[PDB]
């Protein structure tokens, strides 16, 4: 297979590829990169609907996990997918249409990021506030991967870094602990370079209509079944059993139990398997109004399936790093809180300058109160995010970042409470008198339910060479991982939908041999003017001979802005409104 | 409007963009930018067909240019054309099936001394003039308004392969336009590998007409669009209201009779400015094309535009005083049998009877007094060749010099001595050039193109229009003189699609990003990649080292 990117390699369509009406698929997991898989399956490899089965563990607001995450414009795979996805909210569009016209009539900001003191917004609301530690960012991007593997986002930065506005909506904002890897940070800080400009006030971010689940996966399972693609329920699978001969590596039985039965999957080499390795989801328990989420570390058949695996083959990953051993103060807790009525609007209306109940956008994103023994933020989407929402109804989604600190006013940690103890610690940030937050929290007013989600920031963990699979192992004759927990051979960015999409594509070009590019990971990395206007943007505005920087870098920087006097560097600079 | 880039803007459909159904458009010239203004028309502002009217010129030449991967406005419009050689398929889709089975490449770029590759074809040989490159990317483009190529470079460059190669390959003239000869430098930075060998380059199945028009010519037809023929344009007349520009009228006349169209403001106007193979002529075997420079429809309906307003260009710079020495003459050659065969085949060491791509683009005389180059496409490059017959193309970049073994300038020449010529460098004995070339064997045609030049001539702010003039209500221009507001390269078909797409969205209000000039040359990859190919792969041209090479090795650079 072969990456590329622009116009020509986008718009082509492949060539049905030689032998694959010889071949079946088995999917294992079905959540959007084992979808995604079945959709290239279908529209580019031409397989038979028929001949690819996706086992799905489950049978034939207050749903937590069916929730999902923004996207941005650069997620280059997955707007290749859903192009070719029939909107089912616009008859006769596609998903992306559908998608692309919804951010064009409401398109995502944030007026409010950052509040404290119960209810003010940050006066620093808006800037970075790096100063000299900016350098430190350029450092990290300076810093080759290979260099840094197993190492902590806080054994490479500064004291004084994670004191700084960026830091605060950077964790936030995409779940990064202090002790989490430092290479998947820095390939967040490349991969969303182009989006420096629009993180404080997520301008960069755009949003389904609806839940992930309603809005990303329902058009998926409509396209697939409407292709014949075979959906097997209750299935358990226990093993892949791999044969060895010589070097290669192939898919021998898969292993399962269903509807109470086991069961045993032959395969042949022209049997393609895509094993989704690996869950932030699994064994998620829930609590209610009146209940905390019960803590627990059990693992489920997606851990112990990747285990049984892993067993195999040393190419075949390392779950351990990424399912054992998670800090106490992990995030772990979600919960969305139903509003029931209008009496708590005005104290959020008063945050996004916004009416609540006009179908747009409100808090674009998460605000987070930074004063927050949790470091408490939540959100409340376009609304209504789930369509079985009454009229007067509102959803709003609440994480904590701590789990091992004691509320403000709740005095536990978020994850010995009960919902209403979740919705009573907001209402005090929020600015509601003492005296109300009882009566507004109780059921009457609002309902909040709580999960607990042991894996929930599992992508993140510190790796080493070997922890992550490669999408398709040296030598693999049949056998590919697929999600966020396998390895792209690119430096795309896990815990995104982007990554999911990715991992499904390279999987089925490289294994049916499709003859279409690959998209690369879009290149903002790797363009100048993106470099320029990153370094104006990190600064708070400042001139190139402005900023801060050590003594040496100061004066190199002088020469170097000397060098280039009246040349189309320096256009490029004055552009970047860096000189 | 605005400039995007990437696969969402890509994909995306625009919205129908408001009040479109009381809007009509005139479109003059039929050329593939006015094509292209029809086809976005109808795609993405959703302007019924039958209110859309392209005005031809003709009642009722055939040959374009090759084509690169990051075309991007144009593949953005041919995915959308269904194919007629391959039923169910887009126009790319035949276009990238073809590329991927018969991958074009040249086996023999520059040839001397009657019939030798030269023995450093394939190397650029700019050695410290590779510096003088650097200088003129490092010049900003205000810096050279007006400035010809050879005001720049110093004499040594002009002696490089690289100068014969992208002289030859642009059709770049010393006296052409500095900045656009810039402009070429950054937009195809990402095919510095390609160009000595031709692997950069794509092409059509068929001739331009068989291949890129008449796919067009189906569709636009196939959604109602209206075509208006034997119609000769003499103005269109714009009035001017505070800063306003508006199209009021067009006069023109047609099937012999004048006849004017009265307009609104919802009836938008695209133009395309002047004309490179308008007042073309054609010889024969046994007769040299007519010479001339008359100006037609289209440079008098561009100076009938520039009287009314400064704003709307000055033809004068590019279709006046071109010099005696341009590019004017193209011929073909039509081989009617094999007995010439060999003396291609020993070139590009291919089959010419296999249906797959011969020299892959120009093969360059170095030492022809004319700088005679000669490409054979893959065959047949017209549907209508019998089995037995391969189409050359020929042309000199040189009009004013005597040939070496036919002693006239090319402008003076029957087609059979154009053949003559052709044949003495091929190594053909000359006691067999007169019959070789003769009819029986070989019939040549030569055609005078008066303006084939004009689209790189020098310019200056203002020569151009804008594509939408400040204040202009309904009124665009397009084509290879129009001036996007982008770096993008003239004589290419991506420009014509460029100007159209700009035209269209910006003035019917159309809400999708029209695709920035492919921005290879702002990639640090493919300026580090450009230093190392223009110096012949030279490298020559300790902690802190290893992790330099482990960043190298990062971004796939080593
Ligand atoms: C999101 C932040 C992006 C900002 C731009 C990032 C990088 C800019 C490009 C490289 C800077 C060139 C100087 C390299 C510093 C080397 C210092 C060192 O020897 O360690
Ligand atoms: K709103
Ligand atoms: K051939
Ligand atoms: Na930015
Ligand atoms: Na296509």
């Amino acid at each position: 297979m072969y990456y590329s990117n622009g116009n020509y390699e986008a718009f082509a369509d492949p060539k049905k590829p030689a032998g694959v009406d010889k071949k079946s698929a088995y999917i294992i997991g079905s959540g959007l990169a084992g979808l995604s898989t079945a959709v290239f399956l279908v529209r580019d490899a031409q397989m038979k609907g028929e001949n690819i089965h996706i086992l799905e563990e489950l049978p034939v607001a207050g749903f937590v996990v069916r929730g999902g995450r923004e996207m941005e414009n650069h997620f280059e795979c997955l707007w290749d997918m859903y192009r070719s996805i029939p909107s089912l909210e616009v008859p006769g569009a596609s998903y992306l249409d559908e998608y692309y016209w919804l951010d064009k009539e409401d398109p995502n900001s944030s007026n409010c990021r950052l509040i404290y003191n119960r209810g003010d917004r940050l006066p620093s609301d808006g800037q970075y506030g790096l100063g000299k530690c900016a350098n430190e960012i350029v450092k990290l991007i300076m810093t080759p991967e290979k260099e840094i593997e197993g190492q902590t986002i806080e054994e490479f930065f500064s004291d004084e870094f994670f004191k700084t506005n960026f830091w605060t909506y950077w964790s936030t904002m995409f779940a990064f602990e202090k002790w989490h890897s430092l290479a998947e940070m820095r390939r967040y800080a490349m991969r969303f370079i182009h989006h420096i400009d629009g993180l404080p006030d997520f301008t960069a971010l755009k949003f389904n209509k609806y839940n992930q689940y309603e809005s990303m996966v329902k058009p998926l399972l409509a396209y697939l079944k409407d292709h014949g693609v075979q959906f097997e329920y209750d299935c358990h699978v226990k093993n892949v059993e791999v044969d060895h001969e010589g070097d290669s590596k192939i898919a021998k039985k898969i292993v399962m139990t269903q509807n109470g039965k086991d069961k045993e999957i032959d395969l042949t080499h022209n049997d393609i398997v895509f094993v989704t390795n690996g869950s932030i989801t699994e064994s998620s328990t829930y609590g209610d109004q009146n209940t905390p989420a019960p803590i627990t570390n059990a693992k489920g058949d997606s851990w112990k399936l990747w285990e049984n695996l892993a067993k195999q083959d040393p190419a075949f990953g390392h779950p351990d790093v990424f399912c054992e051993n998670l800090p106490e103060r992990s995030w772990f807790v979600s919960a969305t809180a139903t509003l029931e009525n209008k009496k708590l609007a005005p104290y959020f209306e008063r945050l996004t300058k916004r009416s609540l109940y006009d179908g747009k956008v409100n808090t674009g994103g998460i605000i987070t109160i930074v004063d927050s023994n949790w470091e408490l933020s939540f959100t409340i989407h376009r609304q209504p995010h789930f369509k079985s929402q009454n009229p007067d109804q509102i959803v709003v989604w609440i994480y904590a970042l701590y789990s091992d600190t004691e509320g403000n006013y709740i005095k536990k940690r978020i994850v010995d409470c009960t919902g209403k103890e979740i919705a009573e610690e907001l209402l005090y940030h929020l600015g509601v008198p003492e005296s109300q937050i009882s009566e507004l929290a109780s059921e009457e007013n609002m309902n909040t339910v709580p999960v607990y989600m042991p894996y929930i920031t599992s992508y993140f963990m510190p790796r080493r060479d070997g922890d992550r699979p490669d999408v398709v192992p040296e030598g693999s004759i049949n056998l590919a991982f697929i999600g966020n927990f396998a390895e792209s051979p690119t430096r795309d960015t896990v815990f995104t939908t982007e990554y999911s999409v990715r991992t499904a594509m390279e999987a089925v070009y490289t294994l049916l041999n499709v003859d279409r590019g690959v998209p690369e990971v879009f290149d903002s990395i790797y363009d100048i003017r993106q470099l320029l206007r990153a370094m104006y943007y990190m600064s708070d505005k400042k001139k190139l001979a402005d900023q801060d920087m050590p003594l040496p870098e100061k004066l190199a920087v002088k020469t170097g802005m000397r060098k280039i006097k009246k040349t189309w560097v320096e256009e490029l600079l004055k552009e970047a409104n860096l000189v």
